[PDB]
């Protein structure tokens, strides 16, 4: 059959028109295929997947919770694995990355500006503002409110710009999608770069992603917990958290699991990690991060029936809920 793949945006179409097109070119008429449904946010696309009028998408494990929610209720399928197939990992680290001499530890943060890689997201959003809660100004609800009051500007993609405009200061708009060049890990990153914030929520392997020559990565480092700085190369011992690795999605009923692990599982073979010259599935000349993350190495499928909560683990459910 066909698995309908949820696109955000014009990159990621451009990408699974191309992962359609590379995998009718290898895979028989009787094999798995995919079939594209553009939306302009991934919220677009867990209400699709819930109404039946797309399979699947990829998210972040923050966003996985959120999709379990009511009415949703989607259940996550398919992980992503980082590392290397050899040593592969179900989670990856949250980092603040800021740069050299700057001035501010951890514990300084209060007046900075922030890039985030969107509202909801674990590095850039849930980690982060789970730890700095009680240093935010009463009242602490709305959240976001509170956020924005703390940072002297920041840009938190996929919020309300309307209702807490300081979010977007950095990034006008604040688009939930590579259309806005500081959403995601490297435009969280690039916003940094740029110079428009202080420091940037995202994941260890974020400024490796980015930056070729470690002369450059040099004239960056990392925020630790105990209020001091470290190289960006010691992240194992200088990062906020540790989550769970991304995960597609999809409907608990007729919802095609079975076909998506099918279609994943011969697409990473040949068109996985250094598999093809034609198409990659996790790197794109469109873009970075676009439908599954760059810095993914494969995919493992997820246990059965396995519900968001239980794939999360205790930890990261607890620090979700104790942030809410
Ligand atoms: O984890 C994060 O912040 C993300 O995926 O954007
Ligand atoms: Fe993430």
């Amino acid at each position: 059959k066909t698995v309908r793949w949820c696109a955000v945006s014009e990159h990621e179409a451009t990408k699974c028109q191309s992962f359609r097109d590379h995998m009718k070119s290898v895979i028989p008429s009787d094999g798995p295929s995919v079939a594209c449904v553009k939306k302009a946010s991934y919220l677009d696309c867990i209400r699709a997947i819930a109404a039946n009028e797309a399979d699947a998408v990829t998210l972040d494990a923050g966003l996985v919770y959120d999709a379990y929610l009511a009415p949703n209720n989607l259940k996550p399928v398919v992980a992503e694995f980082y590392g290397s197939k050899e040593d592969p990992q179900t989670f990856y680290y949250a980092v603040a990355v800021v740069k050299k001499d700057s001035g501010f530890q951890m514990n300084q943060l209060r007046g900075k500006k922030s890039c985030h890689t969107g509202l909801g997201r674990s590095a850039g959003w849930n980690i982060p503002i789970g730890l700095l809660y009680c240093d935010l100004p009463e009242p602490r609800k709305p959240l976001e409110k509170a956020v924005a009051n703390f940072f002297s500007g920041s840009c938190a993609p996929c919020a309300d710009g309307t209702d807490f405009p300081q979010l977007c200061q950095l990034c006008p708009g604040c688009g939930c999608s590579t259309l806005n060049q500081y959403f995601g890990y490297s435009g969280a990153f690039k916003c940094l770069k740029d110079g428009a914030g202080d420091v940037a929520f995202v994941k260890h392997s974020t400024i490796f992603e980015n930056l070729a020559n470690k002369a450059d990565r040099d004239q960056y480092e990392l925020l630790c917990l105990d209020n001091t700085r470290k190289p960006v190369d010691e992240y194992k011992d200088c990062h906020l958290a540790q989550v769970p690795s991304h995960t597609v999605v999809a409907r608990s009923m007729g919802g095609k699991e079975d076909l998506i692990w099918e279609l994943l599982n011969q697409a990473q073979e040949h068109f996985g990690k250094d598999k093809s010259k034609e198409f990659q599935l996790f790197s794109s000349p469109h873009g970075k991060d676009l439908l599954f993350k760059d810095s993914a190495h494969g995919f493992l499928k997820v246990p059965p029936r396995m519900d968001a909560k239980m794939y999360l683990g205790y930890e990261y459910v607890t620090a979700i809920r104790n942030l809410r």
